[PDB]
């Protein structure tokens, strides 16, 4: 049995999503996989996405203030997760955010504190019952509310494509889906290594780094910005502010076992800065995160930083 290398790459939740693929098996059964992994992105964009206006999510906003509403248990899980990260990174990351992701996507001052009102996670009330069958609910409590999953969704889909994969029983992957990597096993060379992912310039690959069954998730102000009278205003925000972040880091890149993690935790650490995200990571024994600074400094934690490799020699790693 010969190993064969696949590739499939569509337009999808927004944004341009490949998977590559190492395998000895049939063929046939290869292309069926791959053929799953872009019926579920594109039927989780019908679930997950809060720029569309006939998904299950916009569904879910337009109650707001309402009656619980059932759902399904994939997207009460995201969610579930996605409160426990705000939760444990004090709201920096904020998944009841729409309301000024929305005025963003300058906003006016007071138009601005308006929407700040209507962003408490805390008011986000998931239920689901014990019994055999019992349906999962979520309620916003709090009228106006409006969640946004943009900086857990991709995570959270890389985890279900490897799944997906595995179920399939592939076991050599690379899951790209725009830039948020998932690092399935070894792949060829008949040597196994391990895989190669790049982290780019901030300001632009300028360093990679070598892992396995691992995800790569970068945030970073320069991935989505607009300009204004001289300022740069970037996508992620600072909850309480109501304003872009302003970090003293250029870029966050996390490395965790599950995707879901490493998306949530990078935009929480672009939102907290340098020191503040070391003690947040603190109680994340099993992630690893690489910082970028402004005056390309570079910093990474001990499980990663040996297999960090810089290519452009202005940045320097600190060891
Ligand atoms: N403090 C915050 N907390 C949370 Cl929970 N969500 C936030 C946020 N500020 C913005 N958002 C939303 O989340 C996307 C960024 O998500 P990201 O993973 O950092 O960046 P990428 O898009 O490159 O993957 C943005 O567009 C917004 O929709
Ligand atoms: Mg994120
Ligand atoms: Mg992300």
């Amino acid at each position: 049995a010969r190993v064969r290398e696949y590739s499939r790459a569509e337009l999808v939740i927004g944004t341009l999503c490949r998977v590559r693929v190492y395998s000895k098996r049939p063929a046939a059964e290869v292309h069926a996989a791959l053929e799953e992994v872009f019926t579920l992105l594109q039927q989780q964009e019908m679930v997950l996405s809060a720029n569309r206006d006939d998904s299950a999510l916009a569904a879910l906003n337009a109650q707001a203030g309402s009656a619980p509403v059932v759902v399904d248990r994939s997207l009460y899980a995201l969610l579930e997760r996605a409160l426990f990260f705000a939760e444990k990174s004090g709201g920096t990351f904020n998944p009841a955010l729409g309301a000024v992701v929305k005025l963003w996507n300058v906003p006016d001052p007071d138009a601005l504190k308006e929407a700040l009102t209507r962003c408490d996670f805390r008011q986000v009330h998931l239920r689901a019952g014990v019994s055999v069958g019992a349906p999962h609910t979520v309620q916003l409590a709090q009228a106006g509310m409006q969640l946004d999953l943009g900086a857990i969704a991709k995570g959270f889909l890389a985890d279900k494509i490897v799944q997906l994969l595995t179920a399939h029983a592939l076991d050599s992957a690379l899951v790209d889906l725009g830039g948020n990597i998932f690092a399935l096993g070894l792949k060829y060379g008949a040597q196994r290594l391990e895989w190669n992912v790049g982290i780019r310039d901030p300001h632009g690959p300028a360093l990679v780094v070598s892992v396995r069954d691992c995800s790569v998730v970068t945030s970073g102000a320069y991935e989505r910005f607009f300009e204004r009278d001289g300022v740069r205003y970037h996508h992620i925000i600072d909850p309480v502010t109501g304003f872009p972040a302003h970090t003293d880091v250029d870029s966050v890149s996390i490395f965790a076992p599950r995707s879901t993690d490493a998306d949530a935790l990078a935009t929480a650490c672009f939102v907290l800065g340098y020191e503040k995200s070391c003690a947040l990571l603190r109680e994340f024994p099993g992630v690893d995160a690489l910082f970028i600074f402004p005056d390309k400094r570079v910093r990474a934690s001990a499980g990663i930083v040996d297999r960090v490799r810089v290519l452009d020699a202005r940045f320097v790693l600190e060891r």
